[PDB]
């Protein structure tokens, strides 16, 4: 709507950087609203969800198991590992990971599961076979969140992570049991409560995931929709503001409380 694209801009005004924006219909694919929708903006945290999808992928193609035990090291553990510091003695399963990954934000849980893919590189590889040739990873957890201005390693752009999570929650790209449970672990999000969810309502579906960086970097990827169903995707970033996290988190609730009202 006209009034969340003034909400979009004001945002920018707030924060003194680029916000990029954009609303799939989640069943025709067709555009709603979009602002800077072909500009790149770093992923952070939000790229999780897309590993996620490639280990799925690897689970329908008899590459991998939900089930299968991996076991690290005091060595391996980054930056906020809320469950993964926790099993240095039991290891944690690939479902535990992704749960970790997508619904904690754990780093370390996602640099284990980059690992099982081949790194980086393969999760990259894995978007261009199924026809994302924007969206890229280059880094591990934590120097993929650096968000150097004009640096395109770890970007994406709305349209192309918009039409991405699309394919991967509705396609024939995983099959229905992966499907539920990517956008089940999204579902259940633990780490987003300050973004889209403070403005939606009781009875609304929402699965997300958050993400923040080095500059002010901040983002949301959803799958959100009236009486209990999803029924569009919404992605927003924004990267070089200088604004508090409190602020940041502020303008994103803000610009969901006007999708909401005007859907
Ligand atoms: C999700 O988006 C994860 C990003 N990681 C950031 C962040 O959450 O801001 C970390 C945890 C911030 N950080 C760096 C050093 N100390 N804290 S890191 O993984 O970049």
């Amino acid at each position: 709507h006209p009034e969340t694209l003034v909400k979009v801009k004001d945002a920018e005004d707030q924060l003194g950087a680029r916000v990029g924006y954009i609303e799939l219909d989640l069943n025709s694919g067709k555009i709603l609203e979009s602002f800077r929708p072909e500009e790149r903006f770093p992923m952070m945290s939000t790229f999780k969800v897309l590993l996620c999808g490639a280990v799925l992928s690897r689970i329908d193609a008899g590459q991998e198991q939900l089930g299968r035990r991996i076991h690290y090291s005091q060595n391996d553990l980054v930056e906020y590992s809320p469950v993964t510091e926790k099993h240095l003695t039991d290891g944690m399963t690939v479902r535990e990971l992704c749960s970790a990954a997508i619904t904690m934000s754990d780093n370390t849980a996602a640099n284990l599961l980059l690992t099982t893919i081949g790194g980086p590189k393969e999760l990259t590889a894995f978007l261009h076979n199924m026809g994302d040739h924007v969206t890229r990873l280059d880094r591990w957890e934590p120097e993929l969140n650096e968000a150097i201005p004009n640096d395109e390693r770890d970007t994406t752009m709305p349209a192309a992570m918009a039409t991405t999570l699309r394919k991967l929650l509705t396609g024939e790209l995983l099959t229905l049991a992966s499907r539920q449970q990517l956008i089940d672990w999204m579902e259940a999000d633990k780490v987003a409560g300050p973004l889209l969810r403070s403005a939606l309502p009781a009875g609304w579906f929402i699965a997300d995931k958050s993400g923040a960086g080095e500059r002010g970097s901040r983002g949301i990827i959803a799958a959100l929709g009236p009486d209990g169903k999803p029924s569009r995707i919404v992605v927003i970033y924004t990267t070089g503001s200088q604004a508090t996290m409190d602020e940041r988190n502020r303008q994103i609730a803000e610009i969901g409380a006007s999708l909401i009202k005007h859907w």
